[PDB]
């Protein structure tokens, strides 16, 4: 029978397995299932770990999350369509878990499915190669607990091993001399090391926001950001400083690019991440920055120069769960010969429609309506439940009028569910004094 | 020639290994071409410092477990190059324990002078290394981050030089995820500065718990705690130093030791060495090993038994360092050009089995340089390297042990004899313990 690859056991490898579970329940043979996944257990970024740097086995630690990491959109923008909070937690919760709350929720639908019995845990990825003579891939893997590397021939292989865990790390003049602690978003775990000190940030998105927020709600001194180009301009607290670009360092200062400079302990690189498979050779390799539409992809997630290998979740993220799905229900139904490619030139002329009109977002909203449109095409062609995408797009709007108003506040709010219409409560602390991430504090 | 060599890294081991094949050239032999393969941007591997910790700037684990304030852990005399001197390189006589920057610039003086940096490929990450039944050739498959691109090369020998010091033995001990102060490896180590007032465990009882310590104890530590899982290090240290046997757990902030004590760590330093790790090499060719003075599957410790075409450099752990992978590729380099003749398989693993039992038996430290003396000789005897004085570096191996047991914070203040040239080593101008400048330029200067 054919046989498929997936690669790694997160939200997307998770989804694809799902996506083949659903289509057997509903009565459809489906092909022979293996899912590889280098770390002990599944959930990717939301299994949390203590390592930094490489694990107990030399891979690289794939977590990026951190303690006291809450959802950093409402949960009601990620609901899975096809297993709803309702379902999982039997109660209405407030609209911004911790990790280990949506870690919670990502498994339960898996252990539902059945799903663990197809991964290969503590197994690392190595190689992949296409053999044009038998039209097939040799996937090459380490399995780590028997320390052998053997490799398997599959028919499809599904690349979901993410894109924010290899770090971009850019060098500033003067890290050399710095007596304090450099090291990138990846490596942050636990901001209590950093209580009482002075922290520089170096970029502007995400990791910057949230990183120094923990920061403070854990009691640093003192926050500073820098941006390369422009202020992130939120209301930031009074212990907070935003700076223009870091321009060098020496032993215990940094020197900004408007001429100011200030003692500071230790500089985390909130400076995003990097694309990176050494386990392909560049005929199946996606290179790209991070963005709504990476190249070389059919409907995002078909590689074009060989429409038998897929990745799913490589796109920059509004929405993340139920694109992940909607991707994963897309490559399962093409595997499954339920939906008929286009030749190459037809696949091309479609994905560079949608790059063009990717080069002419600019602002958040033409954003994830661009990337809701991409959804909704994606599932007006599976049997992936249907769900409001302009409802999830109106959730952001709501979301970003709440970081403007008040950055430190925007996490003490509730939306509606747009699955099930269940209303969030109030969660019983608001976020800045909830120091306790436990799923057993937030569900109290 | 018309054979080509892979030489995987350009550390110590690979710089030895172009020197050796550069050697054979000067002196009139047609040598085969040589491509070395290096991920980092320049030479020294452990050598090269960096900032960087965990992934480089391409995604590939960083390689040195070096940090700031690093000093020679030996006696730079058991570690001189039997053909490159330290008379020839610095013009003068300098003390016994350089800081990491003198070292790096002696060994990378060799290879400047050898011109043997035009065969080596920066910032080329190997990924894989495949044996041809067929063509009975190598394909070696690797990442140049220069580029962004993934290409591959046939060559007839490969010569691994990859180290076993960088991907880190990193147990979990119970109540890890709990501990809300740093918790990492030795090989993340980089600066005793930010340890400066705090409390610090090390996990491990070798020379990086030692030297590591003794670097957070120079830089100002409140106060050092080593654990060890057998036996005490029994070293003199200072009064801010405590050995407790084995941790066996951690909550939010404290450590739990195999005693019944425990105490409030800001940080815990795992000294727990390293694993030998070729994820760029199928089992046909993959070293398994312990760290240990004779790995398995080695002939002459350099041969990969099940396929001779294949070889590993400073795969040992090391008493020797650098003149011991110069022994190793100089009958590489002899084995490749057919200067040295194989045995069969069947008589090979007769001699590794011989070196095996031997080093079996070993229990002191005396028996294992002695062991490892007794190699190098053997290595030596089969090539034009240079004869050295082996007896004479087991001696001043003797003494340096017997300096570190006086006073382990006093030990790299002592000078030794060069066994290559005779020169004595004069007195540094500063104690170690007040020489907080790592620079060549403060060590090399006169003030103190
Ligand atoms: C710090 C951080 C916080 C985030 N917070 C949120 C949030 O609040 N809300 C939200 O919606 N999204 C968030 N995200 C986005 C995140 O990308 C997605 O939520 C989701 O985790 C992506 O799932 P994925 O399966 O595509 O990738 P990942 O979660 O990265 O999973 C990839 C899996 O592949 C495995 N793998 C990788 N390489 C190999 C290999 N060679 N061999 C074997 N296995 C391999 C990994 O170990 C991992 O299990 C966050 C991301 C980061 C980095
Ligand atoms: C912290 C520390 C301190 C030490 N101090 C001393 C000392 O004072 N005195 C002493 O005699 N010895 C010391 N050593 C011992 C050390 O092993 C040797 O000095 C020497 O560095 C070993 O050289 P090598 O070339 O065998 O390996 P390495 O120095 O580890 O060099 C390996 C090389 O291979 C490259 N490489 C690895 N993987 C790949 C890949 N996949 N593709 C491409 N390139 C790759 C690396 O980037 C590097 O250039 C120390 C070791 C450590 C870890
Ligand atoms: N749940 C949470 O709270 C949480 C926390 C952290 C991250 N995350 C997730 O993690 C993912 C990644 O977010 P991210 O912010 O790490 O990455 P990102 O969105 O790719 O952000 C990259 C940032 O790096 C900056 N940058 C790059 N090079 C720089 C340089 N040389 N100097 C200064 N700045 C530089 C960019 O500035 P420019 O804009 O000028 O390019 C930008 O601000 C997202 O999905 C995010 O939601 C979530
Ligand atoms: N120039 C310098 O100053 C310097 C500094 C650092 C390192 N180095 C070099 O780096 C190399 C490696 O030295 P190293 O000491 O890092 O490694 P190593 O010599 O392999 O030592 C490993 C240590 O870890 C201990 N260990 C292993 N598992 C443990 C566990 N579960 N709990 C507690 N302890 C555990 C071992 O204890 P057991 O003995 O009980 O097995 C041993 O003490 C050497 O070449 C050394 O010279 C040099
Ligand atoms: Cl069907
Ligand atoms: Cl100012």
């Amino acid at each position: 029978a054919t046989r498929i690859a997936i690669l790694g056991a997160g939200p997307s490898g998770m989804a694809q397995l799902r996506a083949f579970q659903s289509a057997q329940e509903k009565g459809a043979e489906i092909p022979e299932l293996v899912c590889f996944e280098k770390q002990a257990d599944w959930g990717g970024q939301w299994n949390y770990t203590w390592r930094t740097g490489l694990d107990e086995n030399g891979e690289p630690v794939h977590s990026s999350m951190y303690r006291y990491l809450w959802s950093n959109g409402p949960k009601e923008c990620l609901e899975f369509a096809d297993y709803t909070f309702d379902e999982h937690f039997g109660k209405p919760i407030p609209s911004y878990p911790p990790r280990e709350v949506l870690w919670d929720y990502i498994k339960g639908r898996v252990e539902k499915a059945g799903v663990r019995k197809y991964i290969r845990f503590n197994t690392a990825v190595r190689h992949v190669e296409f053999n044009e003579d038998t039209q097939t891939f040799t996937v090459t893997v380490q399995d780590h607990t028997t320390d052998t590397i053997y490799s398997e021939e599959f028919d499809y292989v599904v690349c979901c091993t993410g894109h924010f865990s290899t770090p971009y790390v850019p060098e500033f003049e003067g890290f050399e001399k710095f007596g304090g602690r450099i090291l990138h978003a990846h490596d942050f775990r636990d901001a209590l090391e950093f209580k009482g000190k002075t922290v520089l940030l170096v970029g502007s998105s995400y990791s910057a926001e949230d990183i120094g927020s923990q920061c403070y709600k854990y009691g640093a001194k003192k926050v500073i950001s820098c941006y390369r180009t422009a202020p992130m301009g939120y209301d930031w607290p009074e212990n907070w400083d935003e700076r223009p670009n870091l321009v060098r360092v020496d032993g215990e200062n940094a020197y900004f690019a408007d001429g100011s400079s200030e003692k500071v302990d230790a500089i985390i690189l909130c400076t995003g991440y990097i694309h990176h498979f050494p386990f392909l050779n560049d005929d199946l390799r996606l290179v790209t920055d991070n963005r709504l539409w990476p190249p070389n992809l059919y409907k995002g997630v078909v590689w074009e120069d060989n429409p038998k290998f897929f990745y799913i979740g490589m796109q920059d993220q509004w929405y993340s769960f139920n694109m992940f799905d909607a991707q994963a229900w897309y490559a399962r139904d093409v595997i499954m010969g339920r939906i008929p490619l286009p030749s190459k030139e037809e696949m091309k002329a479609d994905s560079q429609a949608w790059r063009e009109r990717e080069e002419t977002l600019k602002t958040d909203e033409e954003m994830y309506d661009f990337q809701g449109d991409y959804i909704q095409d994606l599932i007006d062609m599976t049997d992936y439940p249907s769900f409001d995408i302009p409802a999830v797009n109106k959730t952001f709007k709501e979301w970003k009028h709440h970081k403007k108003e008040n950055i430190m506040t925007f996490r003490d709010h509730s939306y509606r569910s747009l699955m099930t219409g269940t209303m969030a409560p109030k969660h019983h602390t608001p976020w800045i004094d909830a120091l306790d991430d436990s799923l057993e504090a937030f569900l109290s």
